[PDB]
C-alpha cells in the first residue's frame, strides 16, 4: 500500500483517501467508483508525478485539479466516462507527458483541448467513437511522439485534420481497426515528421493499400503495419509510392495473402524487418521477392497454404543480407536443390515443422545452403525418420542443430555428421530409435551438447564408448531411454562434462554389490560435473565410492528412487554441493554419518515424501517441507 508510491487499486472507494503520506508521487487508484476527482481533495498530494484513475466512473475534471498537481505528468483516465472534453480540462497540466484516454466514449473533439500540453509526449484517444483525427485548430503537441487514435470510428485522413502535427515527430501514429476509406492528398504531410504508421485491422486491399503508399512517399516513415488489412493479393504496383521513402520495418501478417506478385517488393530497397507470418500464400514465385536485398530477418511462419503450397527455386536468392529466416509451421511439399540459394549472409535458419514431411535427409537435401555462414538450422517436427551419410555436409559453419521432436528411427553410423567443423549442440531427443556405435560422434569433436533424451538409445555400452570421441562435451542427456547396461569407461576422458542426465533409466543393478564383476563406477574422473540427475532408475543402494571424484557437483538429483540405506562417507567428496534431492524414497534414516558432508554447503534439500524413523533436526536454509516432513 506504500512505498512512496500509493496503491489504491481494487478497493471499492468512492473518494480519494485523505490520509496517505504527503510523501508520495504515485497514486493509483485504478479500478474503484470515483465519479469526480475533486481539486481540494488533492492539495496534501502535491508530489504527484502519477495519477492512475483507470477503470473508475468519472466524468468530468475540475481543471484545477492540475494546479494543486504542478509536478503530474503522467494522467491515466482510461475506462470512465470522460465523454466531453472542453479547453478547460487540461489547460492547468502543462507538464504532462503522458495522457491516457482510451475508453472514454469520446465522440468528438471541438475545439483545442490539447493546446497546452507542449510538453506531451504520448496521446492515447483509443476505443472511443471518434469519427475524425482532428485534435484541434491550430499547431501544438510540437513534442508528441506517439499518437494512438485505434479502435475509433476514422473514415477518412485529411491533411487539414493532421497539421496541428506539423512541429511534431510522430514515432507512432496508431489508426489501428478504423474503417478508413481514404486517405486524401497530402494527408501524412501535413505531420512534421512521421516514422511509424499502424493500420492493422483496417479493411484496405490492394487497390487503396496502393494510394495509401503514394501519400507516405517522401515521408520519413520506417514501419509500416498492415496487419489484417485483407491485402489478398499485391503486385509490382502496391508499394510503389514506397519506392520515396527508406521503409525499414513492414507487417503483413494475417493477410489471407495469396498472390504475392512478381517485383511486389522492388520498391523496398532498405527494409530490413519483413513480417509475413499468417498468410495463404499458394505458390511464391521466383521474383515474388525481388529487390529485397538488404531485408535481414524475414517472418514466413505459416505464410503458406495449408494441407499445397509451391515455392518456385531461386525465390530467395535477391535476400543478399538476410540473416535470419523463420519459415515454420508451413505444409512445403520438401526442399528443392536451389531452395536457399542466394542466401550468402542466413546464419539462422528455422524449418520447424515446416515441410509435409521431410522424410529422409539425403546428401542433397540441403546443398542450396552451401554458400550459407548458416550457424543455427531448427529441423524439428518434421517427421523426419531417416539421416542419410553426409546430410549435413553442406553446413561446416553450422553450430547448433535441432532435430528433436522427429520420428528418427536408425543407427548413427556415425557418417551423418560429415562436414560439421563447427557443431557446438546436436539435440536428438525425441525421436523413434536411435542404434549407437563406436563411430557415431566421432567425425563431430568440436561437440559439446548432445540431447538423446527418449530415443530408445540403444548400444552406449559400446566397447570403445560412442562420447569417447567428444573431449569437449559439456552436456549429455541420456534420460528417459531405460537404458540398463553402461560400462565404466562410458564417460572417460569426458572431464569437461558439467551436465549429465541419466534419470529414467534401468541402471539398479550397475550399483548394486552384487552385480557380477561389481558395480559400474561410471561417474569416475567427472570432476567438473555439477549438475547430475540420476532420478527413477530403482537404485536401492549407491556404492561408497561412486560420486568420489565429483568435487565441483552443485546439483544432485537421486529422488524417485528406492534408496533407504547409504554407505557412510558416500557424500565426503562432495565439497560443492548446494542441492541434495532425495524424494520419494525409501529414506527412514538421516545419520551424520551419511549426510553431515552433504548437508556442510547445502543452499536447497529435498527429502520430502519418505518413510522417516530415527532423525536429527534442521537448521540454515532452504528446506521446502513442512507439511511433507
Ligand atoms: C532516405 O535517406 C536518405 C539518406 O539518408 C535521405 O537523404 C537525406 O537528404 C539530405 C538533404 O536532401 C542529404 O543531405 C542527405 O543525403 C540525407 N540526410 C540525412 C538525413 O542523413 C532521404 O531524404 C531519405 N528519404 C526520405 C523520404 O526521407
Ligand atoms: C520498427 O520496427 C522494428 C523491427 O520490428 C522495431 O524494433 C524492434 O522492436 C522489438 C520490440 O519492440 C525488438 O524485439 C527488436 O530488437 C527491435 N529491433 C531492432 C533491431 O531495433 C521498432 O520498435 C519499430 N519502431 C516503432 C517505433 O514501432
Ligand atoms: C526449434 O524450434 C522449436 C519451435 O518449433 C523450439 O521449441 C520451442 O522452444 C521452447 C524452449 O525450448 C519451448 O518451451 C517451446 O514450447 C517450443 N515451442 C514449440 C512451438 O514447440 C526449439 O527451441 C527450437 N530449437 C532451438 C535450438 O532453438
Ligand atoms: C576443445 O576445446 C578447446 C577450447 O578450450 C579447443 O582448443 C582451443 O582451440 C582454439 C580455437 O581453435 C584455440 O584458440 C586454442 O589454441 C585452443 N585452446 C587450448 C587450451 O588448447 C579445441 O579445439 C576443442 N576441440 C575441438 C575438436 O574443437
Ligand atoms: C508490373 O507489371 C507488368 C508486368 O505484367 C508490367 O507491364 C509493368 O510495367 C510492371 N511494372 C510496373 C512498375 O508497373
Ligand atoms: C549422394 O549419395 C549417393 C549414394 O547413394 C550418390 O549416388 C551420390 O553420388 C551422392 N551425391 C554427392 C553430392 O556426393
Ligand atoms: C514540470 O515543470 C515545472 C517547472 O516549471 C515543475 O512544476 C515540475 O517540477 C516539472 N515536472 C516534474 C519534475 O514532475
Ligand atoms: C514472375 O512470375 C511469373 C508469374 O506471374 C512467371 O511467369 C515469371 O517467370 C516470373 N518472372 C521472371 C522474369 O522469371
Amino acid at each position: 500500500v506504500s512505498h512512496e508510491v500509493a496503491d489504491c487499486s481494487h478497493l471499492k472507494l468512492t473518494q480519494v483517501p485523505d490520509d496517505l503520506p504527503t510523501n508520495i508521487t504515485v497514486l493509483n487508484l485504478t479500478h474503484n467508483q470515483l465519479r469526480r476527482l475533486p481539486a481540494a481533495n488533492f492539495t496534501r498530494y502535491s508530489q504527484l508525478t502519477s495519477l492512475d484513475v483507470g477503470f473508475n466512473t468519472i466524468s468530468k475534471l475540475e481543471p484545477e485539479l492540475c494546479q494543486k498537481l504542478p509536478m503530474l505528468k503522467v494522467l491515466n483516465l482510461q475506462h470512465n466516462e470522460l465523454s466531453q472534453l472542453s479547453d478547460k480540462t487540461f489547460a492547468f497540466c502543462t507538464n504532462l507527458t503522458e495522457l491516457h484516454l482510451m475508453s472514454n466514449s469520446i465522440q468528438k473533439i471541438k475545439n483545442n483541448p490539447f493546446v497546452k500540453q507542449k510538453n506531451l509526449i504520448t496521446l492515447d484517444l483509443s476505443h472511443n467513437g471518434l469519427s475524425s483525427t482532428k485534435l484541434g485548430t491550430q499547431v501544438q503537441l510540437e513534442n508528441l511522439q506517439e499518437l494512438l487514435l485505434s479502435n475509433n470510428k476514422i473514415q477518412a485522413l485529411k491533411s487539414e485534420e493532421l497539421d496541428i502535427f506539423a512541429n511534431s515527430s510522430l514515432k507512432k501514429l496508431e489508426l489501428s481497426s478504423n474503417q478508413i476509406k481514404e486517405f486524401s492528398p497530402g494527408c501524412f504531410h501535413a505531420i512534421g515528421r512521421l516514422f511509424g504508421l499502424f493500420l492493422n485491422n483496417v479493411q484496405l486491399g490492394p487497390s487503396l493499400t496502393e494510394k495509401l503508399c503514394l501519400e507516405l512517399a517522401n515521408t520519413s516513415i520506417r514501419n509500416l503495419s498492415l496487419s489484417n488489412s485483407q491485402l489478398s493479393t499485391t503486385s509490382n504496383t502496391t508499394f510503389l509510392g514506397l519506392k520515396w521513402t527508406n521503409l525499414t520495418m513492414l507487417d503483413l501478417s494475417y493477410n489471407n495473402l495469396n498472390v504475392v506478385g512478381n517485383d511486389s517488393f522492388a520498391w523496398l530497397p532498405q527494409l530490413e524487418y519483413f513480417f509475413l507470418e499468417y498468410n495463404n500464400i499458394q505458390h511464391l514465385f521466383s521474383h515474388s521477392l525481388h529487390g529485397l536485398f538488404n531485408v535481414r530477418y524475414l517472418n514466413l511462419k505459416r505464410s503458406f497454404t495449408k494441407q499445397l503450397p509451391k515455392i518456385d527455386d531461386f525465390s530467395f536468392q535477391w535476400l543478399k543480407c538476410l540473416e535470419h529466416l523463420n519459415m515454420e509451421d508451413n505444409d512445403i511439399p520438401g526442399i528443392k536443390s536451389n531452395m536457399f540459394t542466394g542466401l550468402i549472409n542466413l546464419k539462422y535458419l528455422s524449418l520447424s515443422n515446416s515441410f509435409t514431411s521431410l522424410r529422409t535427409l539425403t546428401n542433397e537435401t540441403f546443398v542450396s545452403l552451401a554458400h550459407s555462414p548458416l550457424h543455427i538450422l531448427n529441423l524439428t517436427k518434421n517427421k523426419i525418420s531417416k539421416i542419410e551419410s553426409d546430410a549435413f555436409s553442406w553446413l561446416g559453419h553450422l553450430e547448433v542443430l535441432d532435430l528433436g521432436l522427429n520420428e528418427i528411427g536408425q543407427e548413427l553410423t556415425g557418417q551423418e555428421w560429415r562436414g560439421l567443423e563447427n557443431i557446438f549442440e546436436i539435440y536428438l531427443s525425441y525421436n523413434k530409435y536411435l542404434q549407437l556405435t563406436r563411430n557415431s560422434f566421432a567425425l563431430v569433436p568440436s561437440l559439446q551438447r548432445l540431447m538423446l533424451r527418449r530415443v530408445a538409445l540403444k548400444n552406449v555400452d559400446s566397447s570403445p564408448s560412442p562420447f569417447q570421441p567428444l573431449r569437449n562435451l559439456t552436456i549429455l542427456d541420456l534420460s528417459n531411454n531405460n537404458i540398463a547396461n553402461i560400462n565404466d569407461d562410458m564417460l572417460e576422458g569426458l572431464e569437461k562434462l558439467e551436465i549429465l542426465d541419466l534419470q529414467h533409466n534401468n541402471l539398479a543393478r550397475l550399483w548394486k554389490h552384487a552385480n557380477p564383476g561389481g558395480p559400474i563406477y561410471f561417474l569416475k574422473g567427472l570432476s567438473h560435473l555439477h549438475i547430475l540427475n540420476l532420478e527413477s532408475n530403482g537404485f536401492d543402494e549407491i556404492p561408497v565410492e561412486v560420486f568420489k571424484d565429483l568435487f565441483e557437483l552443485k546439483i544432485i538429483d537421486l529422488g524417485l528412487n528406492n534408496l533407504n540405506t547409504l554407505p557412510a562417507s558416500v557424500f565426503n567428496n562432495q565439497v560443492s554441493l548446494k542441492s541434495l534431492n532425495l524424494q520419494k524414497n525409501l529414506i527412514t534414516s538421516v545419520e551424520k554419518k551419511v549426510f553431515g558432508p552433504a548437508f556442510r554447503n547445502l543452499t536447497e534439500l529435498d527429502m520430502r515424501f519418505n518413510p522417516f524413523d530415527c532423525t536429527c533436526e534442521s537448521i540454515a536454509w532452504f528446506v521446502n517441507w513442512i507439511n511433507e516432513t
